């Protein structure tokens, strides 16, 4: 299934596209919600059109601005299948994105599969507006547009200042390349240099020398680049690069392999650091070179980029849990607070990493600080980084969490390492997201998104059972406004009974949202008030209906079943009658011969299934008051009239409606039983 399209399960999105341009396991694995449940259980030119072009980066929504202000300049390709000036534009965007490899980054947001987040061109940097391109769509254009917006400081240099910009290097830390010109000769070309010092922007000095000028100086000898306290003299010639190529690619390359590593420290002095500021950590024992830019795109977020080595101090590495080499970066307090980059190690997303990282509130976990007794809110997402879906969650977390501050604790828990731990959570597939409150533990079953993820945590906050106290009984039950009605649950924790009835209590009520207000009272705590009330057995449910001139104060359900379906059911059938109750004639006369609208129960007195929907139906009826009229018809009383109506068995709902236009009357049968579901459909069809 995944080896069908002759993938691994870890594969991503890109690689499952990549495949499949060669069916149904794709729909399934596409959808990443689909892909979720079987983990544990044209197209020449229209379909991934820019799959197989690796310097483009394809994005979507959830990473979308994470990445583009990640720090590096973005230029990207909103195009839409179809259109043909998208297909236009694919050959020169993906040579355009090889042109500028180490100067900026190519993206491409495809409108067809998400317009939500929508054939146009825009720059993207951290902390400008987003600026919309216009000109042409050749390559040479889009190269001088990016380069105006690249920061580029190339310096002439004369003798003097040759000398002294060399003795001051190595004090600096940044060395210097430097093309070097005499007429009759070619050099780098003054496009060249600046694209190079865009390149290597923060990195390295970009030059020049023009040996006309120059003479002596250029007699101790084209381009070479210096590393800080390299010269041209002999003692110090052995360490310069000296490189003849007049391309920019080819020189950066050779450039950025060549360039330190991050600052090497040792246990103590990461110890010392680590204690109160940023810190992103190289941990290895004993990497693309693009890496190295990190320390310049990292400068204005605080977060200092390191390296450490494990081998020289094993145990501030194995207390961390770090087996392998890692990234992690560390938000300042210590070693209590960090996150480690899972996935691909890529500048941009090494960048996105950090921000918003450092920027959040989500903690790694461990055995040791894994909240265990502790009955404060937390949220712990229990996952393994080989997981595209557990990678996919980590941002929204993130995002989640600084919602959430001070309010809940967010942590990760990566199974991979710690397989006891999640074994003893019962974690059966990655990711699984789970909040722990008070003694109870809720699974989240949503879609991988901040808002989701926040609205589920809310509903927990605020559930739909409001936990009762004799005051908010009084204000709340008692004190209720006329047209409000109440379900509570009087129960106590060590009744068998009660501990089955909590669970359907809980679903009943969700279902009931604007409908019932639902309640519950723990006899157990407020023991004396529950006597009070005249609560002799538990668990015992009452209604409190609608304030009116009759003398019941509550009804208690002495019904066998007590599951959310019945219970749901007995409340519902308390609230108003709403529909009408028709004969044959005023079937006939108001439905048939009518001019409006109508939803008509079909039902029978003896029939179970008729009595259980009648409560549903007046929910119906009162929802969609205004708009369609309700009627219901006894078919034992009349036979006759339910044969003519084609109903075969009860309860039966038809829907009829009227259309001016044709001075008729349609009919339609409904197979929902569902107040909600019926009405949409009900809405969903009267404007058409």
């Amino acid at each position: 299934f995944y080896s069908l399209l002759g993938v691994s399960k870890t594969a991503s999105s890109r690689e499952i596209r990549q495949a499949f341009k060669k069916n149904r396991a794709y729909e399934v694995l596409k959808d990443e919600d689909l892909r979720k449940k079987y983990d544990k259980y044209y197209y020449r030119y229209d379909f991934g059109i820019y799959d197989d072009d690796p310097e483009i980066i394809t994005l979507e929504r959830r990473e979308f601005d994470a990445a583009v202000n990640s720090g590096e300049l973005w230029f990207v390709n909103f195009y839409s299948p179809g259109s043909s000036h998208s297909h236009d534009l694919a050959p020169t965007w993906r040579e355009f994105a090889k042109e500028v490899d180490g100067l900026l980054r190519i993206g491409a947001v495809n409108c067809g599969d998400d317009r939500m987040l929508c054939p146009s061109l825009f720059i993207f940097r951290s902390g400008m507006a987003a600026v919309k391109y216009n000109g042409d769509r050749s390559k040479e254009s889009l190269v001088a547009f990016a380069m105006q917006h690249v920061r580029s400081t190339v310096t002439e240099l004369s003798t003097g200042n040759f000398v002294n910009a060399i003795e001051t290097a190595f004090a600096a830390g940044v060395g210097w390349l430097i093309t070097f010109c005499s007429k009759g000769e070619d050099c780098l070309t003054s496009q060249t240099r600046l694209r190079l010092s865009g390149m290597l922007d923060g990195l390295v000095n970009v030059g020049w020398v023009d040996c006309d000028a120059q003479d002596s100086l250029c007699k101790s000898l084209t381009t070479a680049y210096f590393p800080p306290g390299a010269t041209l003299n002999d003692r110090e010639k052995s360490s310069v690069l000296f490189l003849n190529s007049l391309d920019a690619k080819e020189i950066y390359m050779e450039i950025i392999h060549n360039l330190p590593d991050f600052e090497l420290l040792s246990a103590n002095q990461l110890e010392d650091r680590l204690a109160h500021h940023r810190w992103l950590v190289f941990f290895h024992f004993g990497n693309d070179p693009e890496l190295k830019k990190l320390k310049t795109l990292l400068k204005n977020e605080h977060i200092q980029v390191v390296r450490f080595d494990c081998s020289s101090a094993p145990g501030i590495c194995s207390d961390l849990y770090v087996f392998q080499p890692s990234l992690a970066v560390f938000k300042g307090q210590g070693t209590k607070e960090y996150e480690i980059h899972h996935g691909k190690k890529i500048l941009y997303d090494i960048l996105a990493f950090a921000k918003e990282s450092v920027n959040s509130h989500v903690t790694t976990l461990g055995p040791q600080n894994f909240p265990a007794s502790d009955k404060e809110p937390w949220l712990v997402d229990f996952f393994a980084p080989w997981s595209p879906p557990s990678r996919a969650l980590l941002p929204e977390l993130r995002k989640a969490s600084t919602l959430l501050y001070g309010q809940l604790k967010v942590g990760t828990l990566d199974c991979t390492i710690h397989e006891g731990l999640c074994n003893m959570y019962n974690i059966q597939a990655y990711p699984t997201t789970v909040v722990f409150n008070q003694s109870s533990i809720h699974e989240y079953e949503g879609h991988h998104s901040a808002e989701q993820i926040l609205e589920f945590i809310e509903d927990l906050r605020n559930p739909s059972v409001v936990s009762l106290t004799p005051s908010t009984f009084n204000e709340l039950v008692k004190q209720r406004k006329h047209d409000e009605v109440w379900m509570v649950d009087f129960y106590s924790p060590w009744s068998h009974p009660s501990q089955v009835l909590m669970p359907e209590w809980k679903r009943m009520a969700r279902t009931l949202t604007g409908l019932i207000n639902v309640g519950s009272v723990d006899c157990g705590q407020y023991h004396s008030f529950c006597t009070q009330e005249n609560v002799q057995r538990y668990p015992e449910i009452r209604f409190y209906p609608q304030k009116s001139s009759k003398a019941y104060q509550y009804h208690s359900y002495n019904g066998w079943n007590r599951d959310a379906y019945s219970l749901r059911s007995w409340g519902l059938g308390f609230l108003p009658q709403a529909s009408i109750d028709l004969t044959p004639q005023t079937f006939n006369e108001k439905v048939l011969q009518g001019k409006t609208h109508w939803v008509v129960d079909f039902y029978a007195p003896w029939s179970g299934p008729s009595q259980n929907f009648a409560p549903e139906f007046e929910l119906l009826a009162r929802m969609i008051k205004g708009k369609v009229r309700a009627g219901k018809v006894d078919c034992q009383a009349y036979p006759q009239t339910c044969q003519k109506a084609g109903i075969k068995a009860y309860p039966s709902v038809k829907l009829y409606q009227y259309e001016r236009a044709k001075k008729s009357i349609w009919e339609e049968q409904i197979n929902s039983r569902d107040a909600k579901t019926i009405a949409a459909l009900i809405y969903g069809k009267l404007e058409t």
